[PDB]
């Protein structure tokens, strides 16, 4: 029997290595397979990975003849010491099983341990939609002792910046993900003291261009064309009114539309003011018409009961689109 | 053996602390992780947290050189007597267990202990929208000994008001959080008796400006611009007639875009009664032109068989604005 | 060790009290915690309660110099008999287990058991939507013995009427709940036999002011505007066919806004039928005025050729309204 | 002990009863609970169940002074034989398990054995929408032993056609229900050899008439309003040109309406055929109108320069319903 | 007892066969039984199988006077040692258990082992939706042993392409499935060293015709619908412009209505790009009329203050519908 090499009855696994003394320091390693969603209305993130462990302990070595290691599967992990380690700020998690538990044990002849294992998390991320579309979010996994302190169990990257491995062909659907990293960091509880938190960073941006064709495009387009009917005849009133009334009902219509298909966050974002903006132009240019056949109808009637173009179709013809103009370098300026 | 220090068989686990005498107290502190989600249609919400409990019990005293104390996981909850807290009115609760369980016992040379662990629960909330979008929610988890009274069981919060920490990051995308604090109160059960129940309280809030200006501001929009036709010309009919139906049809589908886009609950809110008083606005405005047209078309065969502006509209043009503010000044009197 | 006082090695607990004889009388309570959501597509409901049972066994009675009893959790269950109910008609169930098994038992000195449990079940409701939104629905759940017929276990209600309570605040979303009652039943089987089966009911209803709003006010609205157009004059061809056109848009769109948010039941409801009448009302009002155009442009050449209001106008201007008020007054002697 | 009874500890339950000679015969009984939901997209459905298995074992056998039978749950199941039936062709099943495991055993004097068990069972079923909605489909839930051939076990129905049950209020929200009945037939594997295979069969048919009123009525209704405008003069233009784009704007929102509420199957069914034609007929009208106005355009100028009803019109009113009634004579007896 | 013909007892079953000496072949067979569903915004899909394994075992050879072979279930895979096959690749996966665990063990009197369980698996799989709804989209499953290098254990098809069977029936609802094969490749991991893989590879496409009518047949019918008003007379103003503007809406709301039922993938595709282009077309005959109206109206203003087709008309009605087809062949010249 190969657990009778190993003492293991001769020991108390239940204390960790070292007890008494110095702490042990224990290394890490983490692969990340994929990243399999994410939701913006729950903010959290999916990830699926390999960690590994390295330590040593004394109480397993055993006589060799030769320098060939002994592996087990995760039916002796439940006989030694092994770290405690979880997920924090972390919604769920799961050992993957199928067609056995994924976890394997390599022990050397003078008690070097790798740990392995394939595991699952969904972890939260706080998001800011302010900027939307045009904002970039931060997003981390964290990693820490359950039980000890830093006086018994020091953890520490085992490689630094090279402990960290991702795939090559790592994707999201509606995001693109760059700059992933590592660092450290001690952490405080009044309940029992310090411990030591290992970090995992990456940033996520959006494709620009499809929101700048799907959105703003529409949306000028429809200011520019109320600017047409500057250039009618002031005479032609049936031409005239159902023109600025269905441009109104068009623009309603693509707002609708577009807020249909956003994430729904309950809170003014960036492309909502451009598009509210949008909708006040078109409104006004009704108005002006209006004013327009009310001066014209009280001139014609002064004139026969005494017995061109209008100066308002003049200025507006220029101040319009001034205005708008104004307003996208002022909007543009702001949010970059 | 560290289980042998602890004389774990020369003892019956099966009875409380002081069994036979007066109540064991035990002290309570939270720490509250995370707001994970909230439903809206099914009035519940989930939280994340850690649970901490403090007692003492004589016979796991042991001796000692010196004033260390042993640290378990846990393994050891079988074997030894520990409280029986549960969520009070929850639908669905786990303690997670990655990469093993998050438990943990300590205990001390003279027998005090602490007992900690991770848990993820889901608990129901009855909420009011008759105020909608105006209204304001309050939320409570309570926390209850299952099968002992207080006669045999005390249960109070450790440090009185300062039990309670919450994360500094601690958000709801669409909701603002305040007013965390906790309160106990004494429970009666016909079947057993009276029990300590502990709860923690706070308050959610909306977003008011979002919510103004999607849904009051257009609605607003389309009341005054059907008031243009008081100032057209009434010889103009295909004019006047078509600017009417189709502000009627624009209204109907602002309408229908925000029912769309509200959580689906079947009864009367406010908003709603602010939307369909705007729809009986516009449909008045359509009335009016229809009996001028009328009138005007009878006195003139009238004066034909025989052989300006029409007061209704002059009169309209000062009613019809008037009646809408004074309809805005009870509403928003009447709902803060 | 408190299981010697229980001769439990001294008994086959297999078999039930009293086996070999009469039936042993069971008894049951039920206290309602929530009602947790409802499903009208897959016509179910989910509900958690407390589950209560009280029996009498002398092999558990023991000897006491007073008249205390003794408690146990979930563990002692598996080296007793206990009854084995289950839910009849269910879907999926299970019991809740945070922080331990929500599960109890209170022996007395003379063999008298209580036995209590906290559990959450699905069940299916039967419903029926011909008469929406004015249905009224009735749903039930059941409790039955799954092993022993009513020759070797009696099941009734421990206090009749007064067996069931409910908590003060439940509620669902969308529906009122009212009218909580008991009965039981005799179920046979032909693969075993009799046995006792027992229910709980209860009735729901809609919020009828909220639905009239939402649905029948707007479609009266639309069919009278569409007799405007009967005043108005018939020489107006230009404003009184784009009048008749834009009001069956309308109408069409109202109507499909209305099917979006119903429950996705596929066969004719009460409200249906209602919006395709009115539909069809408006499609008349626009041929009226075809054949109006038709003949006058007719009698028109003809007078050339050879070289007021018409009558069609002024009958359907009395009788449209009266048969839209015969079908209202029809429909709702009908639908109630 | 009721276990002594049986020699459970001086036989080998490893092996199946008669081992070495001819196969033994199981015979099975179901009856059907309820169907619980269906899923047109995924292709699937859930149904719940009783399952009942009877057979003969010698070594079961007990000496008795009377006929009485002993009953077991769900604990002896591990201590003997029993068969291991499995549901081909299913995605995910469960045993009900509240409040403990619904198995049960019965064994009499002479060795027959009953094992009936509640199950619930989520099974595929290939679907074809072409036809839809006059479509029908046909299903079943398929059972087989995992690991025993024809030569070692003999299993089949255990009273032909009478050996399946159903509720008496069987039904789903969108389908109607009929024909159930059962079949038997062997199956081959190359890997271990020929299985007999049981069969539960039914069919399901949709409501016809709501899908006719929902949408074949008001497609018709628009091409027949399409027609009015031949018997309009064509001198009038400005009510002949916006009546045709209404119309069509009209008939696109109707078939978005509809495209909204049906099954995301993305393969071409019968009602879109019926939809895209009636379109096609609406767009031909306008063409005919554009056409007609410029030959009188041309007519006027031409007899300017060198100083009644259109033929178009007056085909186009008999052309257009003989040639919309065809297709409908056609498409009928195509589709039914 | 069978378990006794096998010396159970008298083998460390920790080991591998043949350890410490060359690696150990063992062949795999996979039959597909359906595949389940697909998700294209979380680039996934789900499939269920039979996995079987072949490998030969000295120390589980008995003696036999015969050559029957001896069959057991899960409960004896505990006892000897069995191959750690994974899944590469996936998000999750489990086991089938009803009515008890799916699997199966066959040993032959010479040590031929073989082994077969049923599963379920989910897998990830990165799609390009660039060319939507012309795309082609290429899956795989793969396999691989989590623990044993190539020196201890060699992985391989055991009947190379005719080790892959499918169900006669397999579909999808939006997909056509072809081609599918099998391939094996070496992967290394710095970790540990180099691992033998196996891959199950096909293809999907979608049905052409049903995007081809639903998408891009209407906007091309609206498209040749604008161009109707270069034949109108331009002195009908009130036609003209009503036109242009309603065809302007009606595009608007097909864009927004196909937007709706697409998948959520949020970069540009080919379809967008179809649309959008329509979009300008229709948009540039509304600019091209208020061009000729504006100008008749100065030449007219100017002949009176002095006191037939206009040109651009006649070049609009042949340089549009050439662009357009010019575009139609650059375009289908480059997505096929
Ligand atoms: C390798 O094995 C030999 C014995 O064959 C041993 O003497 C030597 O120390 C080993 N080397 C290492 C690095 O373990
Ligand atoms: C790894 O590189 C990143 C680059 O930004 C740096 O921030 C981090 O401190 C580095 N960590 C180590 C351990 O070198
Ligand atoms: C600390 O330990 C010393 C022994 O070194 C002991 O005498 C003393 O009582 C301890 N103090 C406390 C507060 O436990
Ligand atoms: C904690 O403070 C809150 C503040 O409202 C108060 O209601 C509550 O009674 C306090 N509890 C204790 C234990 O002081
Ligand atoms: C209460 O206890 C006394 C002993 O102190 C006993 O004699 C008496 O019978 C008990 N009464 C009941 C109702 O059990
Ligand atoms: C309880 O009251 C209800 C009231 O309707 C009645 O139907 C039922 O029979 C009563 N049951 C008992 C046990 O009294
Ligand atoms: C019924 O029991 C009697 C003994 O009382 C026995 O002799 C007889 O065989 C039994 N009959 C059957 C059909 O088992
Ligand atoms: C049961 O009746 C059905 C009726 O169609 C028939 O197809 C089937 O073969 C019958 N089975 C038996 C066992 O009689
Ligand atoms: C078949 O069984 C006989 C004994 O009856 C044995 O001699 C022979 O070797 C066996 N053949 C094979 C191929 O196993
Ligand atoms: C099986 O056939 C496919 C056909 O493309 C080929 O690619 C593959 O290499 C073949 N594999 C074997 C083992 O023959
Ligand atoms: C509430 C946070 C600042 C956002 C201010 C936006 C103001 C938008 C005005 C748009 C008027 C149509
Ligand atoms: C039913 C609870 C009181 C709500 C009353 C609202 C009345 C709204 C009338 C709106 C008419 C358009
Ligand atoms: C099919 C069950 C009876 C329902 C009959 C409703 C008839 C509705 C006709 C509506 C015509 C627009
Ligand atoms: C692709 C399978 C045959 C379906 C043929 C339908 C043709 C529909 C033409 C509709 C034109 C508007
Ligand atoms: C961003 C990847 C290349 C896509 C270029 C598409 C340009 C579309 C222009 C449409 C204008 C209406
Ligand atoms: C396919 C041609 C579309 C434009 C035709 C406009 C009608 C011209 C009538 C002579
Ligand atoms: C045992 P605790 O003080 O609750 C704790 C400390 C650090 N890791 C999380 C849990
Ligand atoms: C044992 P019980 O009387 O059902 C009970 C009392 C208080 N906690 C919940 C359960
Ligand atoms: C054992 P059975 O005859 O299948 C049965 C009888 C009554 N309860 C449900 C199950
Ligand atoms: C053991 P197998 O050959 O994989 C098999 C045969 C028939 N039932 C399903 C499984
Ligand atoms: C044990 P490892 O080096 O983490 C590993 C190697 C290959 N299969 C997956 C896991
Ligand atoms: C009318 C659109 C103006 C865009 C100007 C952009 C300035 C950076
Ligand atoms: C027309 C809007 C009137 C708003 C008045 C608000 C009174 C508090
Ligand atoms: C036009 C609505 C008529 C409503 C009559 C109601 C009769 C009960
Ligand atoms: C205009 C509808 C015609 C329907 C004819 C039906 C022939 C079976
Ligand atoms: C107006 C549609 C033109 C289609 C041409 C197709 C060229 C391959
Ligand atoms: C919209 C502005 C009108 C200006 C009238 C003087
Ligand atoms: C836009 C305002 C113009 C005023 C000219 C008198
Ligand atoms: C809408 C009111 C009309 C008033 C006619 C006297
Ligand atoms: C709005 C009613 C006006 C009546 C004037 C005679
Ligand atoms: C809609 C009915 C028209 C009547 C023509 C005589
Ligand atoms: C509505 C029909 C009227 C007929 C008058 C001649
Ligand atoms: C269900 C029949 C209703 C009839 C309404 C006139
Ligand atoms: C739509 C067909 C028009 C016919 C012109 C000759
Ligand atoms: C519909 C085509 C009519 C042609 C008459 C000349
Ligand atoms: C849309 C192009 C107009 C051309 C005016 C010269
Ligand atoms: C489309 C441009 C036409 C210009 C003719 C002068
Ligand atoms: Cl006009
Ligand atoms: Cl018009």
């Amino acid at each position: 029997k190969s657990e009778q090499l190993l003492r293991i009855d001769d020991h108390d696994f239940s204390m960790r290595p070292g007890f008494g003394g110095p702490a042990i320091p224990v290394g890490v390693d983490v692969q990340v397979e994929s990243l399999d969603s994410i939701s913006e209305v729950d903010m959290d993130f999916t990830m699926t990975l390999y960690l590994r462990h390295y330590w040593k302990d004394e109480r397993l070595s055993f006589p060799s003849t030769n320098n060939l290691s002994m592996t087990f599967d995760g039916r002796l992990v439940k006989k030694i010491w092994v770290p405690d380690m979880f997920f924090v700020h972390s919604k769920r998690s799961f050992i993957h099983d199928t067609t056995t538990d994924n976890v394997m044990l390599r022990v050397q002849p003078d008690g070097k341990v790798l740990y392995s294992l394939r595991v699952t998390v969904t972890a939260m991320c706080n998001m800011d939609f302010s900027r939307f579309p045009l904002d970039t979010q931060t997003c981390s996994l964290e990693i820490e002792s359950y039980a000890y302190t830093e006086d018994d169990l020091m953890l520490y990257w085992k490689k630094g910046n090279d402990s960290l491995k991702t795939d090559e062909r790592i994707s999201l659907s509606q995001f693109l993900i760059q700059e992933f990293h590592t660092t450290t960091k001690l952490a405080f509880y009044s309940s029992t003291g310090w411990y030591n938190r290992l970090y995992i960073n990456f940033t996520l941006r959006r494709h620009i261009f499809f929101f700048l064709l799907q959105t703003y495009f529409p949306a000028t387009l429809m200011v520019m064309l109320s600017w047409v009917s500057f250039w009618i005849d002031r005479r032609a009133v049936p031409a005239r009114v159902p023109l600025g009334i269905t441009t109104v009902l068009t623009m309603s219509t693509i707002i609708t539309g577009v807020n249909a298909s956003m994430p729904r966050v309950s809170y003014i974002k960036a492309v909502d003011i451009y598009l509210w903006v949008s909708f006040v132009f078109v409104f006004l240019s009704v108005l002006e018409y209006a004013a327009v056949n009310y001066l014209t109808t009280v001139q014609e009637r002064k004139e026969q009961k005494l017995r061109d173009t209008h100066a308002i179709d003049k200025y507006s013809r220029i101040i319009f689109p001034a205005a708008y103009i104004l307003f996208n370098l002022i909007y543009w300026s702001i949010f970059s």
